[PDB]
């Protein structure tokens, strides 16, 4: 019987461990599934729970609810290393020894070394971490109609409009309404800033969508600086350079959603990576090991469209489960692996829970259209993970 | 009756043994606290005595006079090994049965394999071997006005250049002249001689320090060996490789500091050890059992944040204690447990009795100043331990 160790409950793992379950049968293999929570989150859907737009517990899903506990041992616990020569994992609380090692650690923060952003800048990247956005930012506007004065505490910045960016101040600016009243607070006084270095908002998409969506937000009370670097982050807000000079922000809030790396701990366990990933083979496993698969955000793959990697995506993290999934099977039964083969279709970026942009089938979109497809794309997974039971228990 | 056994009073064991006294009432549990001999000793102030510049009594205090018998019952004896399957500890001169073990049996000295080291080098390790150390030295400077050709007796070599190499033959440099006099020896003749495998003193601190250090010490009539192991040891002295040559020097002193591990009980006991120490889990216990804690020297605990583990330090060892305690209460009243969390604040290194190096404060600090907060920082362990009553007694 091979041990299968799949890190990391994410869309990777969680869907590469559900596939294993529908392709094997008892007694075929261990299959150990470790995450750090016995939840598993909807990293996608975090903008909203940060922004207190959706409750946090409609954006996760408890792991054992999904998974045949006969077919999968789960544990919970807190990777450390990896011993590649060993074939150990070492936990916070023990170890685990494998055949077949399936790595979905996900992302961690890139902060490019600017000054105080690690420290004093929020990241919108679990479910703990949004539960602390949503409710400092609730702290900030409570503080205020006591000092007036502190109009600081009414500024939020977010640093990198990207796609990211974009869904978070729009969710933001959806809440704002509901949250001045909870606080007796002068809408016209809220101030939602999104910082970006580059010289356009959403730089690499069309134009078109990046313009709409620059109108929308605009007509909401979303300010863009664009162009516009953050030279470094303290407590009190940031600091920004205009035209080769230094400008302050004071600011209560401060978000950073401007970059993501690699999992730290793929680096520190020896593998060889580029900003934290790792450039895998065809069937995704890690080169110098046939028995190592790397998913989601820890993944690196070239396109050949262009020659520019692939961004690191939901979408296409779980497309690298299933085929990990179909291939370790292949494995055990002596079956034949299928290399890897990404089919993109279209993203939409939500504005808020009522607007959106995105190319769906090569044909723009926009408004309630395009929230709707977001929705039910966003349903395929739930779908995907949890049959109807879910779709219905997100209802 | 639950019963607490505590092994060592040292930093971590008294600690934990206060806490535990502060935290529960009379018949809460039996707590037995096994040490050596009837006093702890400051194991940190024990480079002064040990070169004579401070008598030894100043940096030790009884056990019964710290606690409350009531509360704790004390067993002076030496412990043999620890039964896991059991929960026994073996003494010398009988046995003990546990429900819980806290370990703070501290280090033994490391010597690498290296030849004769064990058996021909002193330790600055105790109370004992401060005391034969300081009276080796003054026996060596007393023989030499009758064979002044022996020059090999005010020779010392000293190994290692780590923290506590550096305090001591700062104490030996201070105490020279003095010696000098009462034993009518040519000052010019002394050889204070800091031999250190490493390519650098102090390696792994801040240079600036460093050079300061090697300036003052220099001086004083300090010489430094670097990149320069010792290949043996010997009743006549030690040989070294300089180059390749291995050279000899004749020395009727050597003190070894050049390395630690955990007590050897620890491992023969039957734990899995690196470098005689337990990598302890979250909340201090030794992995595979959840009623054994280990404190101080026998502990390792990686650095999150350098990936490499925390050093051997009474400041570490304090504050794994105050957790120990706090962490037992709460299991004997069903309660949960707190994860430990070191609060690593700043050194210095004495430098003799009126200099020292170190960083304080994120700033760092030389000279009188240096000297002072050393002093400071060292009474508000003993006002941790026995209030102001013995910060006084010590005055
Ligand atoms: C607000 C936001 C919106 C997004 N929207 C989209 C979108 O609309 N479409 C899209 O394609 N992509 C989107 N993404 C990107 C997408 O979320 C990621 O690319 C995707 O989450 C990568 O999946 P993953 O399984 O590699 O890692 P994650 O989803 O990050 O999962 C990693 C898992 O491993 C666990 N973990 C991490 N480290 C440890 C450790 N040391 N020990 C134990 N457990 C550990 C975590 O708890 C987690 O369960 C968005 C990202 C964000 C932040
Ligand atoms: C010269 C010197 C200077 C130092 N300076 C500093 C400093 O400035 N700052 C700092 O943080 N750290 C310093 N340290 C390190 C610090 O001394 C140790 O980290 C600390 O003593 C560890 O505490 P502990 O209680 O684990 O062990 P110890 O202090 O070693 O105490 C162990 C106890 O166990 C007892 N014992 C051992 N074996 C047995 C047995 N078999 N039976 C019964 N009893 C036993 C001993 O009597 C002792 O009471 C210094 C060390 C030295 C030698």
């Amino acid at each position: 019987k091979p041990s299968i160790v799949i890190l990391g409950a994410g869309y990777g793992g969680i869907v590469a461990a559900l596939g294993l379950q529908k392709r094997l049968n008892y007694n075929e293999a261990d299959i150990t599934l470790v995450n750090k929570n016995d939840y598993h989150y909807i990293t996608t859907e975090l903008h909203q729970p940060a922004a207190g737009t959706m409750h946090h517990d409609q954006a996760r899903v408890g792991i054992k609810e999904l998974i045949d506990e006969k077919k999968i041992k789960f544990v919970k616990d807190t990777v450390v290393a990896i011993d590649r020569e060993q074939q150990k994992v070492t936990l916070q609380n023990g170890e685990l020894h494998y055949d077949y090692l399936v790595v979905g650690l996900g992302s961690e923060p890139e902060t490019f070394g600017i000054e105080g952003l690690r420290e004093h800048a929020f990241s919108i990247n679990s479910i703990n971490s949004v539960r602390i956005i949503r409710q400092h930012i609730e702290y900030q506007f409570a503080k205020f109609a006591a000092e007036p004065e502190r109009t600081d505490y009414l500024t939020i910045v977010v640093g990198g409009a990207g796609f990211t960016g974009i869904e978070f101040v729009g969710e933001l600016a959806d809440r704002m309404p509901e949250l001045c009243a909870e606080y007796d607070v002068d809408p016209k006084l809220v101030r939602i800033i999104n910082v970006e270095a580059a010289p356009t908002v959403l730089p690499g998409f069309d134009p078109a969508l990046v313009n709409y969506a620059m109108d929308v937000l605009g007509g909401k009370g979303v300010e863009f600086k664009i162009g516009t670097p953050i030279k470094r982050c303290t407590p009190e807000g940031v600091v920004i350079e205009v035209d080769g000079e230094e400008e302050e922000i004071k600011a209560a809030t401060v978000v950073w959603t401007g970059g993501v790396r690699g999992n730290s701990i793929v680096e520190k366990s020896g593998f060889e990576t580029m900003r934290g990933r790792i450039k895998v083979d065809p069937y995704l496993r890690a080169p110098g090991h046939e028995n190592i698969f790397i998913v989601g955000d820890c993944a690196l793959i070239i396109n050949e469209e262009n020659n520019r990697p692939y961004p690191p995506t939901a979408q296409i993290a779980i497309q690298h489960g299933e085929n990990v999934a179909a291939n370790l099977a292949a494995l055990i039964r002596g079956g034949s692996m299928t290399p890897f083969k990404p089919h993109i279709r279209g993203t939409v970026a939500s504005l808020g829970r009522n607007d959106a942009i995105g190319i769906v089938g090569g044909r723009k979109v926009y408004g309630h259209a395009a929230s709707w497809l977001k929705k039910l794309i966003d349903m395929r997974y739930l779908y995907l993970i949890g049959g109807l039971s879910l779709v219905l228990k997100k209802g």
